[PDB]
């Protein structure tokens, strides 16, 4: 996260770090916790993943560095890929991890509702991303949990931004106009969370962007209310 701070114990706790234990153990991805047995995140997470079974999801986690050899983490029964994923950049990155249990819901691990049906038209205005990603382009995986606030950015205009990609309605773009706040790498597959009527919704997934935090560059995010019909049909 470029231009964040600091969060706090159960800030944000349906945020979750993905980590790969191959060849060594690190932080991959974020995603959110959407219910007992399932995690949100990004398609591309998994590109040269070999399988679920190097992969450990962390909840309830503030410090990277209270991982240790002896910190509980859920194991992952199956990775659920979009069919129509190919790369970030040209949309449907998107991705479940069903988990091997069921998480008891805590202070500190509890799931992020999707997009209400009723709201496709509800224009928000409290977003915030969430990660430990890197705090400027040539930096590394950050301790502490960051957050930003960033307005939404209609489609209309992050096409403009973007005129050699195809910037559909199942992406939602979210930047200032003089940049300064934005995702940047190893924020991917974690949450732009969006908080209407005192409920937080998970409104979209950190995909990519072009640079971290540059003026009329907005980051880009898988507009998860298109994708509640695929999450209600794999999670069900
Ligand atoms: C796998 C892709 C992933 C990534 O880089 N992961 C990663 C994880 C771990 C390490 C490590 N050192 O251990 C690492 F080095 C890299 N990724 C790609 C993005 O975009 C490619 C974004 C992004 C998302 C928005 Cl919404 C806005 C701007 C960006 N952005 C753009 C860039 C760029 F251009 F500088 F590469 N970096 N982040 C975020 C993001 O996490």
């Amino acid at each position: 996260i470029v231009g964040g701070t600091a969060s706090v114990r159960g800030e944000w706790p349906w945020q979750v770090t993905l980590h790969t234990t191959s060849p060594t153990q690190r932080h991959l991805c974020g995603g959110s916790i959407i219910g007992n047995q399932w995690i949100l995140t990004a398609a591309h997470c998994f590109y040269g993943v070999e399988s679920p079974k190097i992969l450990r999801v962390y909840s309830g986690i503030l410090n990277q560095s209270e991982i240790k050899e002896d910190t509980s983490f859920f194991g992952v029964q199956e990775i659920i890929i979009h069919d129509q994923y190919k790369m970030a950049e040209s949309g449907y990155d998107i991705a479940l991890l069903k988990l091997e249990t069921t998480v008891n819901y805590t202070d500190s691990q509890r799931p992020i509702s999707l997009p209400s049906k009723g709201d496709r038209n509800v224009i928000y205005t409290d977003c915030w991303v969430t990660g430990w990603g890197y705090r400027k382009l040539r930096d590394k995986i950050q301790n502490t949990l960051q957050k930003a606030k960033i307005p939404l950015v209609t489609n209309e205009e992050c096409q403009k931004r973007y005129r050699g990609h195809k910037i559909t309605h199942k992406m939602i773009c979210a930047g200032y106009r003089e940049g300064g706040k934005d995702a940047c790498k190893g924020d991917s597959g974690g949450p732009l969370s969006c908080k209407h009527n005192e409920v937080w919704h998970l409104v979209g997934i950190t995909s990519w962007g072009e640079g971290c935090a540059q003026r009329e560059r907005p980051g880009v995010y898988t507009n998860v209310v298109e994708y509640v019909d695929w999450i209600l049909e794999k999670t069900q």
